[PDB]
């Protein structure tokens, strides 16, 4: 009866009969509680749904009787993208809930960002805003979903691995016990699965800023520093904080128009006794050679600062910044993949006096809240 609440990037439905509880049985929607009636991969209309397994309502009745608050957590980015009308999705949800026959609270992530599984925004909303202030025991709760990162063929008729691991990673981020729909409703044996190679729980603020520690970030005399690394991974921030703040001239090629004005800019800075930093995407030998030649012509050293971030680390950082930094320029996946395809590690043979390695590390001076968010998986 309480009904729908609309927030900027979240919809919440609370059915008649919902009660706050200290334990929750939460569920994905698409491919977990429902599937297409049509038997197609994608629904042909808002009415193209059926309950996934006939075992489902009995299990839900049993959970409700044991005092579990029933909740749905669903990503519906089609709403934010303008492809799926919110008011049509709302109707579909009410129809599904009527068929399931038990009171549910539903939370819908309409956009990318904090609320989009696997990020735990919807859980935090449930706990902080939508459970009448009752603390929820995560250990006594459960999340059930089909985006579980399962390997192909976990059952007759599925030569296709799970498209996503977002449901399993949501549970991991929150600390919730997790099960697939088949393990949960049908008591099938656990299916084999894979986690992402990069685990953001492993990202430290520890260790040296750069290697070798015996080297110095700055030179007293003119030089050209060439920064190498994936975009959106913190290169420019590091350069701003450590070099530009020390008076290095930020020479940006993308905005100088042509090679000629760039080289001229570089040369004028050097002639003035200044140090120069190139903060661009310089993934391969030919990209970097231009700047090395400029240094050589000017008779100044060229050093490389090689930022260690991997593609998945960089993409993680990008998403984090999208979620937390109003000034962040979102780096597209195409830019990331193009960089990786072109990447050749810097070597001294290119003409560098030395190469410093800049380990991928958590930034200092993120507040505690942001650090907790940083360690969450943010893509399934
Ligand atoms: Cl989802
Ligand atoms: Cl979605
Ligand atoms: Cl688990
Ligand atoms: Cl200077
Ligand atoms: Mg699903």
């Amino acid at each position: 009866s309480l009904g729908w609440e609309s927030l900027k990037k979240l919809l919440v439905f609370t059915a008649s009969g919902v009660k706050p509880q200290g334990k929750v049985a939460a569920f994905d929607l698409d491919g977990t509680l429902i599937t297409t009636r049509s038997g197609k991969v994608f629904p042909t209309s808002p009415s193209d749904w059926r309950i996934l397994y006939p075992e489902i309502p009995k299990k839900l009745q049993e959970l409700a009787a044991e005092g579990y608050k029933l909740v749905i957590f669903t990503n519906q980015m089609g709403i934010g993208r303008g492809k799926l009308p919110a008011e049509v999705f709302k109707g579909k949800v009410e129809a599904v809930l009527e068929k399931l026959g038990v009171p549910f609270q539903v939370l819908v992530a309409t956009h990318a960002g904090l609320n989009r599984k696997p990020v735990s925004g919807m859980w935090d909303h449930l706990q902080e805003q939508a459970n009448e202030g009752i603390p929820i025991s995560v250990e006594d709760s459960v999340f059930v979903g089909d985006a579980a990162g399962r390997l192909a063929n976990w059952a007759p008729g599925r030569k296709k691995k799970d498209f996503s691991c977002a449901d399993r990673l949501f549970a991991l981020n929150v600390g919730l016990p997790f099960a697939t729909p088949e393990e949960f409703f049908l008591k099938w044996p656990a299916a084999r699965f894979e986690l992402p190679a990069f685990d953001p729980r492993t990202i430290s603020s520890a260790g040296p800023l750069y290697l070798p520690e015996s080297s110095s970030l700055l030179s007293p005399n003119p030089e050209v520093v060439v920064a190498v690394g994936f975009p959106g991974a913190g290169k420019s921030t590091f350069i701003q904080e450590h070099l530009v703040s020390a008076g290095y001239v930020h020479v940006n090629r993308d905005t100088l128009g042509s090679w000629q004005r760039c080289v001229s800019s570089c040369q004028a800075a050097l002639r003035q006794g200044k140090r120069v930093v190139i903060d661009n995407t310089n993934p391969d030998v030919p990209s970097r050679a231009r700047y090395i030649q400029c240094a050589k012509d000017a008779g100044v050293p060229c050093r490389c600062f090689n930022f260690c971030a991997t593609i998945e680390q960089a993409r993680h950082n990008n998403r984090f910044r999208e979620m937390t930094d109003p000034s962040h320029a979102p780096v597209s996946d195409m830019v990331m993949f193009s960089y990786r395809k072109q990447f050749e590690p810097p070597t001294l043979a290119e003409g560098f006096l030395e190469i410093l390695e800049i380990p991928f590390r958590l930034q200092e001076h993120l507040d505690p809240a942001l650090q907790r968010l940083y360690r969450q998986f943010s893509e399934g």
